[PDB]
């Protein structure tokens, strides 16, 4: 029983771990605190990239719309977009570099010219999102306060969106192929569920980790004969380390994988 190991698992940590899976082969969801809030912390970065594919999709912003990175404004974890200051970058390139390598500045960037975090909160209303909510920019969002429902989602809201963004049309199919191979290249989370990932199996992921011991993922995976999994892990209120919080989404993700390992 996972209920029961992870409640076991949680009382080691001293924190919370929110749990959420829905499989749409079989039809059958499975939670552990699944509609308790947690930080998002870089899990939003899918959320605000699909807010763009949408005004994209919409006529609202055009494909090939630019912005300019200014020095001043790089903050943190910028591995892509440290190299552009004074250079023009298109928002789509932004999104990889947000969805590939995590970059703070290209999601920022992204975030501005979509019409901020309230334009994400709003698209995801939109979609049926009711708990999920953005509401500051990198690096802040990642304060992860207990209580503070600020850049907060629950992990079956994010079972269900990606699940909205993947499969329904909520996206163009340009867009969702375009917001999947993001997710699949994903280049800074092979430490977590892709570590212990089964032989034959595809991943679409995004991680995120956060102030006050956060850690968390959301993925879709799926084979070549296996309806996509929507799988949801976060940890919050903890205080590990960044490499044991890695361990702790690697050890959640072997229990739940370990039910796959002859599907």
């Amino acid at each position: 029983k996972l209920n029961e190991d992870i409640s076991l698992i949680e009382k080691q940590t001293s924190g919370r771990i929110g749990v959420s899976v829905w499989d749409t082969q079989t039809d059958e969801r499975w939670d552990y605190r699944g509609d308790e809030r947690f930080p998002l912390m870089s899990t939003f970065k899918t959320l605000a990239c699909a807010t763009m594919l949408s005004d994209m999709d919409s006529g609202k912003l055009n494909k090939n719309a630019t912005a300019r990175i200014d020095e001043r404004n790089i903050v943190v974890w910028s591995p892509v977009m440290d190299k552009l200051a004074g250079q023009s970058t298109r928002i789509e390139h932004a999104c990889e570099a947000a969805m590939l390598m995590s970059d703070n500045t290209a999601a920022n960037l992204v975030l501005n010219e979509i019409g901020g975090p309230k334009a994400v909160t709003l698209f995801l209303r939109s979609i049926g999102d009711k708990a999920t909510r953005l509401d500051r920019l990198e690096p802040r969002l990642n304060e992860a306060k207990p209580g503070d429902k600020r850049d907060t989602t629950t992990p079956n809201a994010m079972v269900n969106t990606l699940h909205t963004l993947m499969e329904d049309n909520a996206l163009s199919y340009e867009s969702r192929t375009q917001l999947k191979i993001w997710m699949q290249d994903n280049k800074v989370s092979d430490s977590l569920m892709r570590s212990v990932l089964p032989k034959g199996w595809s991943i679409a992921d995004r991680s995120g980790a956060g102030n006050y011991g956060s850690r968390g993922i959301s993925a879709m995976i799926w084979k070549d004969n296996y309806k996509p999994v929507y799988i949801s892990i976060y940890v919050t209120d903890t205080d590990l380390s960044l490499q044991a919080r890695d361990q702790l989404i690697a050890q959640i993700s072997q229990l739940i994988l370990e039910h796959y390992k002859e599907s």
